[PDB]
């Protein structure tokens, strides 16, 4: 999927170069299967609960982060136009 894009087949099952929105549904899985996001610089990049850097997708795939983490960031999904 996603042409222009660089790649999206090996870990990105919906996202771009992520490890799949899966990890996303994880954070929202405990907070609400509804589905959550990740590093969303809503307010302001350098102005949010010390996180993001913990790429729940790149940091989860890289830094063994079970569901305990996803639960930690239990960040409030940022709906706008997911799909």
């Amino acid at each position: 999927m996603f042409p222009a894009m660089p790649l999206s087949s090996l870990f990105v099952n919906g996202p771009r170069t992520l490890c799949g929105a899966e990890l996303v549904d994880a954070l929202q899985f405990v907070c609400g299967d509804r589905g959550f996001y990740f590093n969303k610089p809503t307010g302001y990049g350098s102005s949010s609960r010390r996180a993001c850097q913990t790429g729940i997708v790149d940091e989860c795939c890289f830094r063994s982060c079970d569901l305990r983490r996803l639960e930690m960031y239990c960040a409030p999904l940022k709906p706008a136009k997911s799909a």
